C-alpha cells in the first residue's frame, strides 16, 4: 500500500487490529467463550469484546457487573435472556439472529441459548478491561456467603441450602431447557420492563446503500434502551469503501462477521497503519482517529461495529471538504485551481470502486 | 461462619471495616475530630467520613473545599450551619439530632455548636482521599494575602488588619456564641437559599419496615437539595438481617450508631469477607459488591449508611430470584425442580430469625 | 509584599505563573505560533494556551482535535475561520479584535488571516496537555493514506492525487487569498450552522464597573455555543483590584494582553504565592484556591481569563463575609465586636486605591 508520504505503516503505533480468530476457546459444558480487551490488545481501552456460544438448553447463569454496560449481536441461531432492573421489573424476551440486547451496568440478567442449533454471540462491553472471568456470579454468591445467613435468606433449611453450587458455575447444562416464551413467568409476581432492552438490527431497512453496499445503524434514535452504546453492520460489495472518516466523540470496535476486512488508521504526528483482518478479528479505532475501510477482496465482506457513545457522530472527509470554499481548500492542499474544484461536492458514505 | 465454598474470608481482598472507634480523636479549642479515607482505609476510595463534635459556643471556622460535597448527619445534640453559594445567597440554619446537613462543593460554610449540650456529627464527603487538614481556612486566607491587599479588599488600616489572625484557626471558641435562629442575621443584605439544604432524616416514617426491622432513607428524592448523595437509618432487631443485595450505582460507607454489626461482602472471583464491627467502626462497600447485613447480638443495632448517588438503587437477591423462571434458576444452581420452586417468590427487604 | 502570617511566598507551591512573554516563536511560511500547557507549566492541568498569527492570505490548514474543545480571542487584525460539525453543517464567519470562536471537540476547522495586518491571536484548550504538534491535519491525513484508496475515495487518478502534499502543512501561504464573506460558499451544498460559535466580546458592556475598573463576561449565557468554556476581559486601573474570591467549579488560565499584573494565590494549608505577571505572561489559578489580581503599576491593566466550566461561578470573600451573623465572623476572626460590625456588608467585585 504505497502512501505519498511513505510512511512506515504501524511505526510508533499500537496494534489497531487483533487476531481474534485464532484466540482459543474456554470449553463450558455446553458452551465455549473468548475474549479480547486491554490485556491482549492493548490499545482497547473504551471496549472489550467477548465471543460465547451456547448449545440448546445451556445457560449464562444468572450474574451482574456493575464495571460495565453489556451490547449484544446475535450471529447466529436463537437465544433467550432475563434481565432484572434496580426497580424490580424484568424483560424476558427471545434475541434470534441479527438481534440485539443492551444489559444496563449492574443490572442482573441470564442468557441461554434456545437452538435448535448452537447460538453464537458477540458482548461488547463500555470498559476496556471488562473481563467474563470477573463478573459477579449468584452461585458464586450464594457459596460465599455463610451458610446460616443464606438459610435465613431464603427460607430454608441447611439440608436445602447444601443442595446449591460450591462454586461459580459459570456456565451450566444442568436443566431443565426452557420452553415456549410465553411459559416463561417469573417465580414470583413482577412487573415488566417497558422499555425495550432488545432490538432487531438486522431486519432494519438499511439507513445508507450505494450499490449494494449497505449501512444498518441502531443508536438510541433507533433504540433508545441503550442509551449509551451503539451499533452498525456494514455490508461492502467487492472493491469497495467505507469512505474516510472520524468520530468525534466515540471509540469504534469492530468484528468481522464474514469476508475479508482492510482498515487503516490515522493516528496524526505522520503516523498510520493498514492492516488485514480476517473473519472473526477484531478492529479498534480510538476516538477522533481518520479511518477508513476497504473491501479489496473478491467476495462481499460483512462487519459489525461498535460505538461507546448513544449518538453517532461521523465526519466524512467529503462533507468536510465539500463544506469549504474553494479559496481554504486551494490554499490548505497547495494545489491549482484547477484541481481545487474537483475536490468532493457531496457525501455518498461509501465510495464505489474507481479502478478500471 | 461456614460457607459451602469454604472460602478464607478476607483472602486476597481489602479490609472492608476499620476499627474507627479506637482512632484517637484530634482535640481542639471546644471541639474533637478524627477522619477515616483512603490514607488510612484503602478500600474507601469513593467516600471519606469525618468525626467532629462542638461544645456549646464552639465553632468549626468558615472554609470551604472544593474537591467534596459534605453530607452530614447529626448524632447527639444541635448544630447552627451557615452555608453561602456562588448565586451570592445564604442558608443560616439549626440541624438537631437526627436530622443532616448538604454543602455543595466548594461552597463556603460554618458550623457551631449550640447548648447546653454538645453536638456530635458525621460528616461524609464524596472523595475517598477528603482531609480535614485540607481545608480552606478563611482565617489561613487572610493571614497568607499580602496585607496591603487585604486592607484595600476590606477597606481597612493597618492597625485594624493586624488584629486578625496569623493563621489556620480551625474550630474557636473566642466567642460570641451565636444566640437565637430568628436573631442571626447578615451582617449584609443577603438573600436566601431557597431550596433547603438540611433535612430531617431520623423524624421521617420508615421507608420499609418489617418485625421491628426499619429502614429510612433520604435519597434526592426525599432531600433534593443533597443531589448526589443519598443516606440512610437502618434499625436491625437481635436475630434479623438486611438481605443479601448490591447496588448498581454507587458506594456504600456504613457507621455503627449502637449495637454489633456483623457485615459479609462479595467481591467476585470466588473471594468473600465477613466481620464484626462494633458502635463507632466503619465499613465501606464497593459499588456492585454483594452484601448483607445481621444482627447476631441480643441487642438492637443501628447504622447509618450513605452512598456517593442522589438515587437510591438496590437489587435484593430475592427480587432477582423472584423475577425469573423455574428453568433458568433450575438450570443455574443445578436442583432439582421441587427445591427450584421454594425459591424466594417476593422481597420482604430485611430477613428474620426463626419464629415461636 | 508582607502578609500576617510571614509566609515564604511560594513556599512548597508549583509556579501559577509562565514567562510566556520570553517562549521563542515557531516560523511557517504566513504564520508564527508558540504554546504553554503541562509540558513547560506542570501546574496548568485543565487548560493550554496557544499564541498565534497569521499574515494576510496565509491559513491554519483544515485539521482537528477531538481531544479539546478551542476558545479564541483575537487580539489583533482579523481573521475567517470554517467550521463543519457532524450533523455535516458549516459556520463561515469573519472574527475581528475582541471576538471569539468555538470550535467543539473534534469539529473539523479553519482559521485565515484577512489582511491588510497581521492576526494575531490566542487558542485556549479544555486539555492541559493540547499540543499543536499534535493535531490532525488533512493534509498529514490524505499523505498517510494508501494512494490507491484516496483515489477511489475522491474518484481521482495516481497523477491527481500526486498532485496532494506529502505531509503536514500546517501553515500555508500558497493562495489564494479569499474574498469578501459573501462569496466563500461551500464547494458543494452544505447547510449552515444556525448556533453560533463566534462571538463579540470586547464589544460587550461591563458586567461590572467600578471607577474605571470593568469586567466583561462570556460564559455560556452570553455565548451558548461555548457551552464549556468561559472567557472575560478584566481592565484595571492604577492601584486597583479585583477582590479575593474563589471558584468552586472551574480552573482559571489567565493572559495579560498589556500593563504589568499582580497575583496572589492561597493554596490551604498555610501556603501561598504572589507573582508578578508582565505583557504576554500567563496565569493559572486551580479550581478552588483562593486569588485576587492587583494593578499595582502607573499604567492601565487588561488582562483576559478563561475558565473551563460555561457558567461562571465565584464567590467573594466579600460576599462570603456579608452573608454572615456578627457571632459566627467574630468567633472566626477572634476580633472585638466592634472590628466584626466592620467587616464586609456588601461585595462590589473591584476594590479602589485608598
Ligand atoms: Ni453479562
Ligand atoms: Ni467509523
Ligand atoms: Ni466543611
Ligand atoms: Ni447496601
Ligand atoms: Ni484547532
Ligand atoms: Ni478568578
Amino acid at each position: 500500500w504505497r502512501s505519498l508520504s511513505n510512511v512506515v505503516w504501524g511505526k510508533d503505533l499500537p496494534a489497531f487490529t487483533y487476531a481474534f480468530s485464532k484466540t482459543p476457546l474456554v470449553l463450558y459444558d455446553g458452551g465455549t467463550t473468548k475474549q479480547v480487551g486491554t490485556y491482549n490488545f492493548p490499545v482497547s481501552k473504551g471496549m472489550a469484546g467477548v465471543y460465547m456460544s451456547l448449545e440448546p438448553g445451556a445457560i449464562r447463569e444468572l450474574h451482574w457487573h456493575a464495571n460495565a454496560a453489556e451490547w449484544a449481536y446475535v450471529m447466529e441461531g436463537r437465544t433467550r435472556i432475563t434481565l432484572t432492573s434496580p426497580e424490580g421489573k424484568v424483560e424476558i424476551a427471545d434475541v434470534d439472529k441479527g438481534g440485539l440486547w443492551y444489559f444496563p451496568r449492574g443490572w442482573g440478567h441470564s442468557i441461554e441459548g434456545i437452538g435448535p442449533d448452537t447460538a453464537k454471540f458477540l458482548l461488547v462491553f463500555n470498559d476496556g478491561t471488562f473481563s467474563e472471568g470477573a463478573t459477579f456470579s449468584v452461585t458464586d454468591w450464594l457459596s460465599h456467603t455463610p451458610i446460616a445467613w443464606v438459610e435465613e435468606n431464603l427460607g430454608w433449611t441447611a439440608a436445602q441450602v447444601a443442595q446449591l453450587p460450591k462454586k461459580q458455575v459459570y456456565i451450566s447444562s444442568y436443566g431443565p431447557a426452557s420452553g415456549p416464551l410465553a411459559s416463561a413467568t417469573p417465580q414470583g409476581q413482577t412487573a415488566k420492563i417497558e422499555v425495550p432492552h432488545t432490538h432487531n438490527l438486522l431486519g432494519q431497512q438499511p439507513l445508507v446503500s450505494l450499490g449494494g453496499n449497505e449501512l444498518r445503524l441502531a443508536s438510541a434514535k433507533e433504540f433508545p434502551g441503550s442509551f449509551n452504546m451503539t451499533g452498525a453492520l456494514i455490508h461492502l460489495e467487492p472493491g469497495a469503501m467505507r469512505q474516510l472518516h472520524w468520530h468525534p466523540n466515540a471509540d469504534e470496535w469492530q468484528y468481522v462477521l464474514d469476508g475479508e476486512m482492510d482498515l487503516t488508521v490515522f493516528a496524526s504526528e505522520g503516523k498510520a497503519s493498514v492492516s488485514r483482518l480476517q473473519q472473526g478479528d477484531v478492529g479498534y479505532v480510538p476516538k477522533g482517529y481518520g479511518h477508513a475501510i476497504r473491501n479489496s477482496s473478491q467476495k462481499p465482506l460483512d462487519i459489525v461495529v461498535v460505538f461507546n457513545d448513544g449518538d453517532y457522530q461521523s465526519i466524512d472527509l467529503s462533507t468536510w471538504l465539500a463544506s469549504n470554499p474553494s479559496s481554504v481548500l486551494g490554499n490548505t492542499f497547495q494545489i491549482s485551481p484547477e484541481l481545487t474544484k474537483k475536490l468532493p461536492v457531496q457525501d455518498t458514505i461509501f465510495s464505489l470502486p474507481t479502478q478500471p
